[PDB]
This record gives C-alpha cells, structure tokens and sequence, in this order.
C-alpha cells in the first residue's frame, strides 16, 4: 500500500523516522504485506495550512495530529478495523502521540493499478501476491 | 470528507482560511454532512510545480487556480453537480476566484475507510451516521 | 487524468518540466485523452520525508526516485500495463531516470467526479468525452 502522511511542522527528522516505522509496523501487522512492502510520503504543513476538526465527537487534536490517506488493494473489514487499533497503539507506544491526534482514511485500487519498477505491472505478472 | 487543496503561493493566510472556510460551507450544503465535518489540507505551489490546462473547454486559468481533491463516502450524481455549482458560487462571492479558476476531483471510499480517532471506525461503530 | 508526482528535493526547474512533460506525453499516448488534458503537481521532499522499498523485486532506487499517483476514469487493463512502460520509456529516455526510479499508483473514480472549470460537470453535459 501507499501511505501518505500530512503533518504540521516542528517534528525532527528522528521523530518523522519514529512515526513513519510505527505506522509501517501497524501496517504491516494488520494487512500481512511482506516487511518491504514499504512506500510512505510526508508533507509537513503551516498551522495555516491543515485544519482537522472532530465531527463532533470530542477528540483531543493538537499540533503533533497526524493525517494518514492510505491507498491499498482491498482489504477486508477487519483488517481494517485492526490496523486503527494497531497504529494508534504504536503511535502511542513508539511516538508518543495521543490516539485523539490519529486520523485516517484508506481508498482502494486493484491489481492492475500498481507499477513497482521498471515499467512492470508486478500484481499481474505475478511477481507480487 | 477530506479536502486536499492545491493553490500557487501568493495568497495570505487569511486569503487561504476564507477559501477553506467558502468551501467546506459549499460542501455542508451540497452533501448534508455536519458543520464539523471539516478534514482540510492545503498545499502550495511554486510556479514550476503545477501545470493545470483546460481540456481544450477555454478556461480561464490564473495563478489563483484552486485544485481540489475530495476522498468521500458515495453521494448521488445529484450532489456532485450541486457541490460543484455552490463551490465555484461560494469561492466567487466570498474570495473573488473565477469560476474558471476551480477544478475537482472526487474519490469514493466507503465506511470502514475512516478513523476519526482513537483508532476507531466510526461509521462501523455507529458514532457518526451512516 | 491527474497526475501527483512526489520526488526529493535536487532537480532545477528545468528537469521537474522535463519531467512533467515526458510523463504527460506518456499518459496521453496510453489512454487517447486530448493533449490539453493536463492536471498535475509536484511535492518535493527531503531526505527524510519519503520512503520507497521494492517488495523485494530487487529495484534499484536512488534520491531520483519518482512516486507518481494517477486518478482518472476507468481504463482497461492493457491500458494502464502499457502506460507504465511508455511512462519508465520516456523519464529514461528523455530525463535520464532509471526505469528502477519509477513507482506509480492508481485510484479510479467516474464521469460524475470532475469539474474542470465554472462549476460544470464536463463528462455528464457531454462538453467532454
């Protein structure tokens, strides 16, 4: 999967590493993607430049919050419901970031929409599962 | 829904809030969901760092182009139209952008695909509707 | 179609263009689109704000590397394979970049999920096909 994440600025380099492991951990953890089934972004943001409220439902947001677009082939619904569970665990664990500073969401592609390298489309030639 | 906006560098950060803030009204009254529905990220651009043209429809486009991306639970054809109408009305009147200047693109997800926070899947568990 | 690129900092305004440009005419020779179907951005990172693995495919990937994610209507499967290798064709051919440098996902959305301009939906009123 691809997992991209929105932050606002202030982090060192070594607590973007931290995050970025946790979350890879989660990941990996919950989906069963091999180990190096790894390709995470940042965009670090302005504090005029993210704005993430609660729908209501009292979280808890500071400047450490963390937005997560994960694109993914599909997964079930608790694999889904696991892997929430497993990154704010680690997040919490390894970062030290509140579960209330975790937001995600996941959209969904299928085999054909992935090239590796090298031009090759690896979910259809079968050199990937 | 999430709103991933594009922009130039140039505006202000007050010039950036009231974007955001015209169209996430735009989006509450097209789709119904709750004023505090708001999931908004802004990125901007230097000049080398977007190239937006016009599929040969005659807009229009200037540097206070806006790209937006919404990742949202389905919504009928109906409320896409009207979101797009309302936005480019709101940027209008509230932010002065020509409507030649907006353009969207939507993706679906469904509701196991969101975790407000806590780690939870709200819409699964019934604490947003739904 | 639109077409996000994330690369790492380094390149000159020149060699993003040069970039840019082989990648749209890549994707205007795989799916038939008009030329002036142009949408994309760029986000440059740092060293630390991107990671990208291989899957273990034995890729190949240097501070060139580019992450290219694509949304656009439903294409075929032939469509999006030949795509990719007329994509690593062109960055290797007119940019330099290894085709072990080129990494790309695609999310599919429909007709109703665009507005180019004026508040208009071109697919649905026929302004585009």
């Amino acid at each position: 999967p691809l997992l991209k994440f929105d932050l606002f600025y202030g982090r060192t380099d070594a607590q973007i590493k931290s995050l970025l492991d946790a979350a890879h951990g989660a990941m990996v953890d919950a989906f069963g993607v091999p180990a190096n089934d790894r390709y995470q972004t940042v965009s670090q943001h302005r504090p005029g430049e993210m704005v993430l409220e609660d729908t209501g439902l009292g979280y808890g947001r500071s400047s450490a919050v963390v937005l997560l677009t994960v694109i993914s082939r599909p997964r079930s619904e608790e694999q889904k419901v696991c892997f929430y569970k497993l990154l704010t665990g680690a997040l919490e664990r390894d970062c030290g970031i509140s579960p209330d500073d975790v937001i995600v969401a996941l959209v969904e592609n299928s085999d054909a929409d992935w090239s590796f390298g090298r031009g090759r489309a690896e979910f259809l030639t079968g050199d990937l599962v």
